[PDB]
């Protein structure tokens, strides 16, 4: 029973590769694993292939590898039948390092290709991202229905911000919300699936129901710290948050046709969760969730029940989530500061 | 000045290759055009690099060729310095056939990343695509604010369907809802942002004001064929849509962060007709758009003024959008039919 991995990654730092081929060679041949290891204008590209098991360690042991960075497995094909490198404890070869005529046309193609992949990855849903990292074709996996934990956030009195700033700084605002949101889903477990607008979407597993809350509480503490660290000529200094969380049935999984794609969650739950965000605009609370939300959480939370909203749903918050300020003396104080 | 440019292409149907590089030899010979191409299992490389605007020419007559198809240029390099092959008319590289050891490296990874890369381009936003067909890095441009035309449109009582469909009829039903939608905002020249849950987000210049009107109409029509196409027992004999359009100032561009980018439409304009859409229910039509969509438009609708709905909007349809059922009756026959 054997197994071959490929994948690409981007050096950490800054010749100096000539010796980690010279510790490859050693430890491949101990193991019976074959495989390649190309370079070319500040990437590395690596076939692995052995049995299955011995195999998958050294890639556990090359993810954590202060050198290279960035790191993300294409295609794993499993039970291979036989190698595709019977002789090659690890070929390691420079693709800067040659300079014949009849290479430079496919390495010019490679590092063209490779590099446009790079940027495309930064635009993919987190999950589809994920199934590629195993060995699965996201055009290949058939949809699910799964139990999930939904998380919608997005920047308030945005409207009025939009009117009275210039496109540059509305530009600098919304990439530093997108990217500390981003940081913070994605440190506790979650998956981002696409923002609209100036709204983020993600989700969470119904195992990671403190994570979701810890999550939205760290964002809001985060703005806070943020608005305080500026000046009041920086539009940052006005940047406030709303979360909405649900939880429920979703539907999951890549759609659409071949003229487009996307990854996609279908179900009640994640209209639910966009509602208790806009409400959270007439609470004194900065977070929101249902009911089934609550019941996923193992920590000892003091819960806040906010009643019903609109079929009806019971709306809860923790007081961590208290508001300092009043929403709609500071929407408009946001008009006021503006001019 | 010189210009070059690459792309990748898909065969359209099925060694008959021999002879189209024993034609690029000729006319290329005849330009000052040098460049390469590459044939790997099922998929087309090209470089072309000669003074600028004769190269323009065989790539518009490139992409209407009947026997490659799915054409996307990476990179565009303009007034390029020197030639990458000063002395190749149009060199022919059939990776398929070439049995060297010392190649079958770098061909299993082009390979790979190139196959892997078709699969990201259809997840991508048209608007990236489009950049990157030019030759614009859609990691550097500055977002731009922008007058558009924003389209929305879901699927009605899909709630009810969710309830009571299995989950993979569900993924049948919105996978033609999507499909037909793409195809006919895509032949009208639109282009969609994004799919969020059964809803399609998309968006046309102010130039277009009458396709996205058309547009509309003609998904509208098309699920109305569907639904008598179909049998009983097949979900898609339920299958309805309400949409909304709007006009205003948007800031559009790629937002984010390292960690994840989306191409994004900000202003108040995407809440408008995400709220028209949802009207849609309450009205005796399936469509909704505001007065400055209806500003837009130069054919010679006939209007219908639907009053102010919500700071107040006026709201607008055409009388072909005009509704043969009532929608209370259908979305509870859709919950009858579904026992
Ligand atoms: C791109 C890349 C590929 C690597 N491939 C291998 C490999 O195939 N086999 C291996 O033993 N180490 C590989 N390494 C480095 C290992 O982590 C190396 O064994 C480590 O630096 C020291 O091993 P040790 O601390 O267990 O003694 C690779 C490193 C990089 C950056
Ligand atoms: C992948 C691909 C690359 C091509 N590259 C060239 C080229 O570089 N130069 C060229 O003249 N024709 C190229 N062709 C085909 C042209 O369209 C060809 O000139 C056409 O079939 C007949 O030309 P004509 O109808 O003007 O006589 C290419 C076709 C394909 C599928």
């Amino acid at each position: 029973m054997m197994k071959r991995l490929v994948y690409i990654s981007k050096i950490s730092g800054h010749e100096e590769i000539q010796r980690i081929g010279k510790v490859s060679i050693k430890n491949n041949q101990r193991d019976n694993i074959t495989g390649v290891l190309l370079y070319l204008q500040g990437l590395f590209f690596q076939i692995l292939e052995g049995e299955n098991e011995k195999v998958d360690k050294l890639y556990k042991k090359i993810l954590v590898d202060d050198r290279h960075t960035n790191i993300l497995c294409l295609k794993t094909e499993y039970d291979i039948t036989d190698r595709m490198f019977p002789n090659w404890a690890m070929k390691t070869i420079n693709l800067n390092e040659n300079s014949e005529l009849m290479i430079q046309p496919i390495k010019s193609l490679l590092q063209t290709i490779t590099q446009s992949h790079r940027v495309l990855e930064k635009f993919m849903p987190a999950r589809v991202i994920y199934l590629i990292n195993q060995g699965i074709n996201p055009l290949t996996v058939e949809p699910q229905l799964v139990e999930k934990i939904i998380f919608f956030s997005d920047i308030l009195a945005f409207s009025t911000l939009t009117e009275k700033l210039p496109v540059n700084e509305v530009v600098i605002l919304v990439n530093r919300y997108f990217s500390i949101c981003t940081r913070i889903i994605s440190a506790y477990g979650g998956e981002v699936t696409k923002f609209i607008g100036d709204c983020v979407m993600a989700s969470f597993t119904k195992e990671q129901g403190d994570a979701a809350i810890r999550t939205s509480l760290d964002i809001i503490s985060e703005l806070k710290q943020l608005r305080h660290h500026v000046e009041a000529t920086n539009p940052l200094h006005l940047l406030y948050t709303g979360i909405g969380l649900s939880y429920g049935h979703v539907i999951e999984g890549a759609m659409g046709s071949s003229l487009k794609m996307d990854h996609t969650l279908l179900g009640d739950a994640v209209n639910v969760a966009a509602r208790l965000e806009a409400l959270t605009r007439q609470l004194p609370y900065a977070l929101a969730f249902t009911a089934g939300v609550k019941k996923c959480c193992q920590a000892q939370w003091t819960f806040i029940n906010l009643g019903a909203h609109q079929e009806a749903i019971e709306v809860y918050t923790v007081n961590e989530a208290q508001k300092y300020y009043d929403t709609l003396q500071i929407t408009q104080l946001i008009r006021q500061t503006l001019e």
